[PDB]
Order: C-alpha cells, then sequence, then structure tokens
C-alpha cells in the first residue's frame, strides 16, 4: 500500500547535546518525511507499488531509488542511535578485535572514512556474506544492500545531518556521535 | 602559491538572499579550505605551478575536486551581485531562440537546480554548436572538463543555503534571481 515514516525511537531532544532538537525537527520530520512522501507518490501504480522496501532499493533506479533508498537509510540512521547506555556484544567485540585489532582502531578507521567521503553520502560498517566486516562508504543515496552487503551501523554526512549543529565542523559531528550511538541495534544487525 | 580570491562586493552586500553568516562560512571557510587542499596536494606533483582551470582540465581524485570547487566556488561569487544588471542583446537573442523566452530559460534552470540530488551545480553553458545549454553537476564536477564554456552557475550543496533556508532548496534557488549578475553572464558569454 503506502509507505510511513516510521515513529522516531526517541523524543525530538533525546539527543542533545549531540543532536539538536532543531536538527531532529528538520532532517527527521522534513528530510526522511519528504523521501517517504517523493517515494510514495514515485511508485504509485508502478511495479515497485506493493513491494517490500528492501526489494525496491535493491532493484530500482532513478528517482524512486534515490526516494526508497534514503528512506531506509534514514530509518536505519535513527536506530543507530539513542539516549541510553548501550555496550558492544560479546560477539560483535570479538569480531572487531579481529577485523580492526580493538573496537578504539574500529571507530578511528570509522571516524576518518566518515570525514574524507566527499559531497553527500553515508559511512558504513556491514557484514557480507561470508560475515567478514567491512567499512563502506556510500555517495547520495547509496545503500549496501545493493551490493548484498547487511548494515550494522551508519552515519549520515550530507550536510543537512550536521549543518545546523556544526556547521562545517564534520569531524566534531563523526566525534560527537559515538556518543550517542546505539550498540545494541548494531549488535543486533550483527547476529547471523 | 593559490590565494583565496577577493570576494566582488562586501560580506553583508547580498542581504537578503544570502546572509553574512553564509558568506563567512561559504566563503571564509568551505572555499578557503578547498584552496588550501588544493595548494598542499598539489605540492610535488605535476600540477605544482601550473594555473586552475588547466588542473581541473587533466587532474583526477583529490586535486580535481579541490581544484574544480576552487573554480566552481570563484564562478559562483562573480554570478551574483549587490547591483542592478540585465543581460546583454545577444544573450538575451541566444536565451529566446534556445529557451523560447527569459522566463522560461529561469523556470528551466530553476527547475534543474532543484532537481539535483545530493550535492553539486546547475550550470548554463555555451556548447561546441554555439548554443546554449543548461547541465547540471554533481560534487565538484565541473564544465571546464567536457570543454563548455560556463556562463552562470548556482551552488546547491546544502551549505549554500541550509543557514539561511535549511531544507527549502527552491526558495533559495528563487531568491538567487534578484542577485544574478546578468553583467558577468554576458562578459563569460561574449
Ligand atoms: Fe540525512
Ligand atoms: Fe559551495
Amino acid at each position: 500500500m503506502k509507505f510511513e515514516l516510521p515513529k522516531l525511537p526517541y523524543a525530538v531532544d533525546a539527543l542533545e547535546s549531540t543532536i539538536s532538537k532543531e536538527t531532529i525537527e528538520y532532517h527527521y520530520g522534513k528530510h526522511h518525511q519528504t523521501y517517504v512522501t517523493n517515494l510514495n507518490n514515485l511508485v504509485e501504480g508502478t511495479e515497485h507499488d506493493g513491494r517490500n522496501l528492501e526489494e525496491i532499493v535493491k532493484t530500482s533506479n532513478g528517482g524512486i531509488f534515490n526516494n526508497a533508498a534514503q528512506v531506509f537509510n534514514h530509518t536505519f540512521y535513527w536506530n543507530c542511535l539513542t539516549p541510553n547506555k548501550t555496550e558492544a556484544s560479546s560477539q560483535l567485540k570479538a569480531a572487531l578485535i579481529e577485523t580492526f585489532g580493538s573496537v578504539e582502531n574500529f571507530k578511528e578507521q570509522f571516524s576518518k572514512a566518515a570525514i574524507a567521503t566527499f559531497g553527500s553520502g553515508w559511512a558504513w560498517l556491514v557484514k557480507n556474506t561470508e560475515g567478514k566486516l567491512e567499512i563502506v562508504t556510500t555517495s547520495n543515496a547509496g545503500c549496501p544492500l545493493t551490493e548484498n552487503k547487511k548494515p550494522l551501523l551508519t552515519f549520515d554526512v550530507w550536510e543537512h545531518a550536521y549543518y545546523i549543529d556544526y556547521r562545517n565542523a564534520r569531524p566534531k559531528y563523526v566525534e560527537a556521535l559515538w556518543d550517542i550511538v546505539n550498540w545494541q541495534f548494531v549488535s543486533e544487525q550483527f547476529a547471523d
């Protein structure tokens, strides 16, 4: 039928001081909503009308893709953040240590990848089909589902994600995000 | 050796279309960072003591990104003005032949600017058949790399407008016409 904007998993000011109420107002309430509205408008009456969002992401192009992948990516992003205390599962910890040397090394690499992404895009931690962990960046609406990789964590690095709160200082934004990373959600995605 | 070039007007001259705050970050930090980064990247390379336009036409990766952004932002600042300007008759003529009318050009150009997904630029350019053309570019993309002649550009990277308009890119694009330097577009087109 129609896609809806998922309910935010916390209050609009739950992520202060890291992300401001105003950012959430715009980012969730306007940008993420616009993607949902556009997706519905574009899908209506096509073969994609009725398909699950992940299939649409995996199999569309043009405007449908851009809007589909952004709806997915933003929902994923809100689930990657939390005002609550969390920690990596023992299994996720062990995987991070074995792949990147330590949890802190992963954070360093991931932060660097996120800071270096040019233009609008996303930084991802993914699990490939062999179960291996990789850092993946995407441009614009790009989503690792289209490469058959399972997303575990994402940082939005489109300027709208940080401009209100950090202006051009993306590194400060990336650094601060670690304080609200939802390691429970990341761990749950890693499981399997 | 590359320098941030002087803005063609005071930092607050484009109010109310573009705020002094936007000029200070956009010009004073973003533009400057591209200049700085480029200087760092070109050093010890073949582009060291090569001109900006030659670097844009002949570089890839990080050098291209920083060089093309330097060029693109200087071009953009020259496309704006606090002063009253209008199109030369030859430019106006060319606009009417290609787009039907000046207003139709502005509609189409606005549509193009608004429709550009992600970060990028909308351009009016002169192509090899001597004709006018609207093209858009992603990220640092520049018409020089297609040997096309840029006449006007709007920056639609979110930093260009987010401070003054938040997500309302169409309001930004609409407001830009108030400050478009038709003398500069006409000189380029000469
Ligand atoms: Fe976003
Ligand atoms: Fe810019």
